[PDB]
């Protein structure tokens, strides 16, 4: 279980990555409020939260995403979108270590890294600027799905690049790396990373390939379209490799639609 605060925080961040899936956003002029037109953003609205920088989906990437800032959370926000063919990636996706040059022994999928390398300079600059705007402000790094796993890595990375108390929302995340990446991630703190019951993109890549998780894990065991409570929250701190979503079994396609709900219908901008 959780406090009803936490829940409310936990309710809130993913409406970051909901608006994400939103080309309207992704490609809004800055200065532009966020917006949802399928109503899976409300609290961010709320805020009056604005874009400061974008970048799109492209012929050349399938990463989207943004900088905003919140003044009601006093927060700028980094959030990404990955790929939307998320079955297939299920279905057939490779998976290939990759050296990301972060940590003693840590190794990280090669397409996850590669995305974050391929923004990662401009989205450096960026957030130098937007910070030098908003000096009091937390950095909050946000995503969903595979954009979740872009976000963990650019969290981890931007951590060691003048932003070492990012938060991190990684809402329905793929492993990124090997147990000794999992490990310095986890040590760096301010990590909130969320399964769905058995949903089996994170299930992926397996732990029998060498991926670990982030912990803790906080795992959300009501079933589709059930408002989340307190009590269905279950908080697991990585002890064991098997305990959480992980336990409900090998990754099935027959479970996909367990991956949309996370507190809201996350994708529906797409
Ligand atoms: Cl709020
Ligand atoms: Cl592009
Ligand atoms: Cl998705
Ligand atoms: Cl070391
Ligand atoms: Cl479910
Ligand atoms: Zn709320
Ligand atoms: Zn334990």
């Amino acid at each position: 279980d959780v406090s009803t605060s936490e829940l409310d925080q936990f309710e809130f961040w993913v409406q970051y990555a909901a608006a994400s899936y939103y080309e309207a956003d992704y490609t809004a002029q800055v200065g532009d409020k966020l917006s949802c037109s399928k109503g899976n953003c409300p609290e961010v609205e709320a805020t009056g939260a604005t874009v400061s920088y974008d970048f799109s989906d492209s012929t050349i990437t399938d990463t989207a995403g943004y900088i905003a800032v919140d003044h009601t959370n006093s927060a700028v926000v980094l959030a990404f979108r990955g790929s939307y063919s998320v079955r297939n990636w299920v279905a057939d996706a490779t998976f290939v270590h990759t050296n990301p040059g972060l940590c003693d022994g840590c190794l990280a999928e090669l397409g996850f890294w590669s995305s974050w390398k391929l923004v990662r300079d401009d989205i450096i600059k960026e957030l130098k600027e937007v910070v030098a705007q908003n000096p009091n402000y937390e950095l909050v790094v946000v995503g969903h799905s595979l954009g979740a796993a872009v976000a963990t890595l650019a969290a981890t990375d931007l951590r060691g690049k003048g932003y070492p108390s990012a938060k991190l929302y990684a809402y329905a995340s793929p492993r990124v790396g090997n147990a000794a990446l999992a490990k310095y991630i986890t040590a760096q703190g301010n990590n909130f990373r969320f399964t769905h019951t058995n949903d089996p993109v994170p299930k992926l890549p397996l732990l029998s390939m060498g991926y670990v998780h982030v912990s803790p894990e906080y795992w959300i065991t009501s079933p589709n379209q059930a408002t989340v409570s307190t009590s269905d929250i279950k908080v697991i701190d990585g002890d064991v490799s098997f305990d959480g979503n992980t336990g409900t079994g090998l990754p099935l396609l027959t479970d996909f639609e367990a991956h949309i709900w996370y507190f809201v219908q996350v994708d529906a901008g797409k």
